[PDB]
């Protein structure tokens, strides 16, 4: 069964695609090697198509089936509520794709008579048609990367697939509660999305220390979505069906599974037939939960085949980390081969093969690795961090162009404690914000496929809740970490880490100068940039935050918008 089949209709853009970074002043202040920062366009989509299109063989064994039965037994404890139309409408992001039926996302959120009526009619249809494949749009995704180690050697665009806005509101009705609460229920400590960065590094470390003589490894899969088989999607459904569901909810899931999730026609932006899909659609609500479930099922089966001892997993969609138990160096390298050849039977061959690590800090996952620093107390605090090449690169983009999602905002949130988000991302953007009278404005950002609307003035307490107060006091960062950031600041052409210190003093003074919530940003965020430190006490607004539904579930192209209605 082919992941995709094509007709020859192109993957068309719906608008004008920008490919290169503008030489903006605000841009160049951050990053001067602007010819290194590109964005993806539909021009590279056929390259991608060649990567994602293959025939997939799949052979399930007793291990797989044991594990599946164990997951279903736990999913049987779940009682999932059916959402009301209004409820699912509220969950729709305001700048989500308009419906081909002359109503939009802002219409849905407003309960526009028209939108609501043909959401209803779509729901009705899901109950009375169990067979007809639902149409989908296929699109080249525009993302900014920095170029790489070879020649100018760029990633092709990712392909997104999504049904109509109406179906997407329906998916939410039938399945939001299921995909929000079943992953934790089935996978427990291993479901990665339940974790704020603090909690995530805490789990990783505690898992590590709990071991004998720990061995760990990431496992990258080649184009995961393309490997998800029709079987995979049906089995996924068999798990959902173990929930207590409402009768309509149950037929809705059964219909969506047959009509949408397992495959269907792909249409371009010109309304032409592009071809057929028989694997995971990136942009349906089940994509994150289903990927996580499927990954954790396959991984856990492959462990037992590989005979790895006392494994623990952290699964985030298709990103898999495994901390387990060394049996000797050559033995370990041999079981890691087995895990792979077993994953390959399950139709999940590896990107570049898994490599046993023996330092926790060496293992990468979710584009991330644990690192160590010290708080003001000299006490060693663990934190999570990554190569800043991509974040800074996109930071360079959102500076020079208006973008719907400001990744930097999310990046300062998730990577509050990191050297590079503190010295560059915080400094850069706050000097901009201050020089533009735009601190009180709220900007949209994503955390785990979920959109929030946040005012940057509330960044210190959001950072304290998630990361701790030490994330304003960290120093003595590790050598290699420091050496990676600096090495990256060269590549991108970013002023080095001593440059950013002065700029910070300047804005920090400009921030204190304003009192109110502004000043507490300057005092807390940029306290690193002085030696006569102010001293830092718990912020009153910290505990009074509603950070519910923040680190509960992942919604990768699930179209979720948790912020205020």
């Amino acid at each position: 069964s082919m992941s995709y089949t094509w007709t020859g209709a192109l993957i068309t853009p719906c608008a004008a695609e920008e490919s290169k970074l503008p030489i903006n002043p605000l841009s160049n202040s951050l990053l001067r090697h602007h010819n290194m920062v590109y964005a993806t366009t539909s021009r590279s989509a056929s390259l991608r198509q060649k990567k994602v299109t293959f025939d997939r063989l799949q052979v399930l064994d007793d291990h797989y089936r044991d594990v599946l039965k164990e997951m279903k037994a736990k999913a049987s404890t779940v009682k999932a509520k059916l959402l009301s139309i209004e409820e699912a409408c509220k969950l729709t992001p305001p700048h989500s794709a308009k419906s081909k039926f002359g109503y939009g996302a802002k219409d849905v959120r407003n309960l526009s008579s028209r939108a609501v009526n043909h959401i209803r009619s779509v729901w009705e249809d899901l109950l009375e048609d169990t067979e007809t494949p639902i149409d989908t749009t296929i699109m080249a995704k525009s993302e900014v990367f920095c170029v790489q180690p070879e020649k100018g050697g760029r990633k092709p665009a990712r392909l997104i697939v999504f049904p109509d806005l109406g179906v997407r509101v329906c998916e939410k009705m039938a399945l939001y509660d299921v995909v929000s609460t079943l992953p934790q229920a089935v996978m427990g400590s291993s479901y990665g999305f339940q974790y704020s960065p603090k909690q995530r590094v805490e789990f990783l470390v505690n898992t590590w220390k709990s071991k004998k003589c720990p061995m760990g490894f990431s496992y990258d899969t080649r184009c995961f979505d393309s490997t998800v088989t029709e079987s995979d999607i049906r089995v996924e459904e068999s798990i959902y069906q173990c929930c207590d569901l409402a009768p309509e909810a149950r037929q809705a899931i059964r219909s969506l599974t047959e009509r949408l999730y397992i495959g269907g026609p792909l249409t371009n932006s010109k309304g032409q037939n592009c071809g057929y899909r028989r694997c995971r659609a990136s942009g349906v609500l089940t994509t994150s939960c289903g990927n996580t479930l499927t990954c954790y099922l396959k991984a856990t089966a492959a462990c037992r085949a590989a005979k790895l001892q006392d494994c623990t997993m952290l699964v985030n969609g298709d990103d898999l980390v495994v901390i387990c138990e060394s049996a000797g160096t050559q033995e370990d390298a041999a079981a890691l081969r087995a895990f792979t050849e077993a994953m390959t039977r399950y139709s999940a061959p590896p990107g570049d093969p898994p490599q046993p690590e023996y330092d926790l800090e060496l293992i990468t996952s979710c584009s991330s690795n644990v690192s160590v620093a010290h708080d003001a107390s000299g006490k060693r605090v663990y934190y999570l961090t990554r190569d800043p090449t991509t974040p800074l690169a996109r930071a360079a983009w959102e500076t020079a162009r208006h973008t719907p999602i400001n990744s930097w905002l999310g990046n300062i949130i998730m990577y509050a404690p990191t050297l590079w988000a503190r010295m560059i991302l915080m400094t850069h953007f706050f000097s901009i914000l201050l020089a533009q009278e735009q601190l009180e404005k709220a900007l949209d950002c994503q955390i785990y496929g979920a959109c929030y609307s946040i005012e940057p003035l509330d960044l210190p307490q959001i950072i304290e809740r998630l990361h701790g107060l030490s994330a304003f006091t960290l120093h003595s960062y590790s050598p290699g970490e420091i050496n990676r950031v600096a090495s990256c600041l060269r590549k991108l052409g970013v002023p080095p880490l001593r440059t950013w210190r002065h700029r910070a003093r300047s804005v920090r003074a400009k921030l204190l100068s304003q009192g109110g919530r502004a000043a507490t940003c300057g005092r807390y965020l940029f306290n690193w940039a002085v030696r006569t430190k102010l001293k830092l006490t718990p912020i009153p607004a910290a505990s009074q935050l509603d950070l519910s539904g923040w680190f509960v579930a992942g919604y990768s192209g699930g179209e979720i918008y948790h912020s205020l209605s």
